[PDB]
């Protein structure tokens, strides 16, 4: 059987699987009080993609299609196409199109468009509110708020490139986005289906280990923390290697190459997430050259050395 | 350690010169211009070259602090490193890693967070990489923005690229110029530490380009963007660091559904691909097709014609 491995990349060399930005740090905390069910950055160790997960880091939270102006507003409806401009297929047993945002919040970026006939182009700042009634990506349509009411043409290829998140209103600082609340992919009365499972520690004294980034902020006082369960590079690695899982738990050691010494160990669960033995919120202190190393498959009863 | 390339399809991979997916393979003659891109440059045994770095999302991004140019909508950015450490202008690279490697106007957004209280702001911005103020190797560049007072000094500021612009007045598709390198030190110095120009010399061979279409944000831009290696190949070689047994790796492009070889190509050790073809051609490939390394060959090996 093909030996299992994880990439030798450092944390700072890797990319968040839930938004197109670099990883910054490792974080652990208790998660009993919310549902950890992200749909991006979901992949089994033997390379089966889950949820809305796809391979391209730059396609996360991007949208493509044609747009139509909503009269009397600066809003546009985007009729979604697939990433390669084929028809979007809503009948696939996935929660939403691959790469769809998996948090409730307002994502700002740019809408860009090319007119096929003459190659004329245009671009405008735009925001999609993934919590609003018009956000129905599973059904094939979403709405953008823009700074124009007449520039975008109908029947022309249009792309949304995400940049960051916004916050405003009378609510408390950092009250949005809500990274652990999935959008309603089929809108307000709809129910999400075909979801990658919720994850939770199941061994005494363990917590999830999160791969954390800080999302760019574009206005107000947003909560910019974004935690993923797997680096995008791990998703890409497992998909290609497709190494058989010899047990349900892979033991990883985090190693300092300058000394060769193990800083901590963690469990990489076959279904695609990581736990450590720790209690409480903690920003991990690591050497920037540190990296993860697979050491062995263990059984369900293995007790981690405290982090 | 056996050399390999990733089993990813073209559409599953990413351009190494701009943060967008690959779309197609293209070959054409390149004698009439200089092919010296600085992003997407890596040896097969994993040595990064030019301004090439590992993150697909950091290509054509900038980070630093900004200062407003009074009476204008322009800002000067004093560059930091990708992790907000001080930028080291003495590093043996042409410019900060991920700096754009073509002359043109790149539009995107500048975003900023105030360290003290977590307030944030964001504005549309354009950087003109052909202008005299574009001196990333010196640690300074200029943006044109849609604000005249909002960005604060001494606060972390990021440029996220989106697409390219062209001035409608003048010939269509006259910019950007993807094969013209910026002057990374402006008029202050010549470019240094460049990945070398590539120019095939084996009879009947052309470069094989990994092509994307850049988003256009205004006017009539040339949106073609050709890279010599997919970003995922850069990432792969860097990690595997498999020894090169010769200067040329023979790859076959295969249809896994049939097992049939569509074409073969040379992956040169210094990091670029050639095919035996003459003329401009959009390759017709099956969507599940992928590249497979078959063997190391020598300087005399003749490819089966594409």
């Amino acid at each position: 059987s093909k030996p299992f491995t994880v990439p030798i990349l450092t944390v700072e060399e890797m990319t968040n699987s839930r938004f197109p930005i670099p990883l910054e740090k490792l974080f652990t905390g208790p998660s009993g009080a919310f549902v950890v069910q992200p749909q991006n950055g979901r992949c089994t160790t033997d390379g089966v993609l889950l949820g809305t997960t796809q391979l391209s880091p730059v396609n996360i939270c991007t949208f493509r299609g044609d747009v139509t102006h909503i009269a009397g507003t600066h809003n546009y409806t985007m009729n979604l196409a697939s990433q390669n401009w084929n028809n979007y297929d809503p009948t696939e047993e996935i929660p939403a199109p691959l790469g769809t945002p998996d948090f409730v919040g307002r994502i700002q970026g740019m809408l860009t468009q090319t007119t096929r006939g003459d190659g004329s182009t245009r671009g405008h700042k735009a925001t999609v509110s993934t919590g609003d009634v018009h956000f129905t990506p599973k059904l094939g349509s979403i709405q953008f708020n823009t700074d124009t009411n007449n520039d975008f043409e109908t029947g022309q290829n249009t792309k949304f490139t995400p940049v960051g998140v916004v916050q405003d209103g009378n609510g408390a600082h950092q009250n949005e986005p809500q990274q652990w609340v999935l959008p309603s992919y089929s809108g307000r009365t709809g129910h999400n289906v075909h979801l990658a499972p919720a994850v939770a520690p199941t061994f005494p004294g363990e917590q999830l280990l999160f791969f954390r980034s800080t999302m760019p902020g574009c206005s107000g006082y947003p909560n910019m923390n974004l935690d993923c369960l797997l680096p995008q590079e791990w998703v890409q690695h497992f998909y290609q290697e497709a190494a058989p899982a010899q047990s349900d738990v892979a033991l990883l050691r985090f190693v300092n190459p300058d000394t060769g010494r193990v800083l901590f160990e963690c469990k990489l669960h076959k279904s695609g997430y990581v736990t450590v033995a720790h209690t409480g919120q903690h920003d991990l202190v690591i050497p920037p050259n540190g990296y993860f190393r697979f050491d062995s498959w263990v059984n369900q009863f293995y007790t981690l050395a405290p982090m």
